[PDB]
């Protein structure tokens, strides 16, 4: 459980939902 | 560190990047 390696999860899950979901919105609007 | 000349950089930066935020959305979406 060691959180300096845990932090780095976190930040690239936040960015992968983050671009899925503009990605989802403008492909939407499209 | 005068408080009366910082409030104005905090608000000059936040417009700027709120256009700019904004303007990436709407050249995005086009």
């Amino acid at each position: 459980f060691p959180e300096w390696i845990t932090i780095p999860l976190v930040c690239i899950y936040m960015l992968s939902t983050n671009i899925l979901l503009v990605n989802l919105l403008v492909a939407m609007f499209g």
